[PDB]
């Protein structure tokens, strides 16, 4: 049967992640059918070769390597969006971003900045609930750039720009009233760029320079040079920079600022107004 099969694996994946819905996920893109049918039927088989790849797919995963990276696209919080080893592996710890962001766009829809966009992520799940405003993406890394452009094309959607270029590099078209970001703000010495997943990310999606402060600060000045006025400069960054991302956008700018959680931990968003 399915099952059978499964657990084969999980005794495997036993202590490197937490292992069923690897497998699951896993296999599930193999005759891979759905997740509610292997739960409704782990019961009917699959081919050898079929079977054999996963069993191979599987050291892959047990030394480390992402799921996600294997399987080569990933459910954003609500999209497929194909990824590739260039750019980040989409959180959903990016929840507090969108929801915010959107949560403050009914208030101010048109010209919205996608910051190191990534894979379009943000910029996407974004634009397609609201198309009356337009998106822009941006990177400094030829994959990602594209990488966006592909998923951008696939789910097919409108009005969005990509871009290479250092942050606001080639930009000069700054009448955006929300500008969005979840930049690299990682230690260079941290020892969580140590641990599991990320030992497999880019270091530049990863690392920012003083300490993990350095583009954090420099969109905040940088972004906010833009005369937004009302506009919002939301931004990510891990769970220890909000005091300091919160001083941050105060000694660069104006209206009330605000660190909003995430889900359990903490703090992951910070914004404000000019
Ligand atoms: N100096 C720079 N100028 C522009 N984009 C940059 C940059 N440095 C990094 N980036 C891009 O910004 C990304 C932040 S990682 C997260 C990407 C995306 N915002 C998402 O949430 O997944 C980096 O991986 C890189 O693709």
């Amino acid at each position: 049967e399915y099952q059978h099969w499964l657990r084969e694996a999980i005794s495997q994946l036993q202590a490197s992640e937490s292992p069923r819905r690897d497998a699951e996920i896993l296999l599930e893109h193999v005759t891979g059918r759905g997740r509610t049918f292997i739960l409704a039927f782990g019961e009917t088989q699959l081919t050898d070769e079929q079977c054999q790849q996963l069993d191979a797919l599987l050291t892959r995963r047990r030394d480390g390597e992402p799921i996600a990276h294997l399987t080569g696209v990933r459910e954003f919080w609500s999209l497929p969006l194909f990824v590739s080893p260039a750019t980040l592996i989409p959180r959903p710890d990016t929840e507090c971003l969108v929801e915010q962001a959107l949560a403050r766009l009914p208030e101010q829809p048109c010209r919205i900045l996608d910051l190191g966009t990534g894979t379009g992520a943000i910029a996407l799940a974004l634009a397609s609930e609201r198309p009356d405003c337009e998106i822009i993406a941006v990177d400094r890394m030829p994959d990602a750039v594209s990488l966006a452009q592909r998923n951008a094309q696939h789910l097919a959607i409108k009005n969005i720009h990509i871009l290479q270029s250092d942050w606001f590099s080639a930009l000069a078209g700054q009448q955006f009233a929300m500008i969005v970001s979840n930049p690299p703000y990682i230690d260079e010495q941290d020892p969580h760029l140590q641990q599991g997943d990320v030992r497999f990310e880019p270091l530049t999606a990863l690392v920012a320079a003083d300490s993990g402060m350095a583009d954090i600060v420099h969109i905040i000045e940088q972004s906010r040079n833009a005369l937004v006025s009302g506009g919002f400069l939301l931004l990510e960054h891990g769970w220890q920079q909000g005091e300091a991302v919160r001083q941050a956008f105060i000694l660069a700018g104006y209206h009330d600022v605000e660190t909003c959680r995430d889900y359990g931990d903490n703090e992951r968003v910070t914004l404000g107004r000019y």
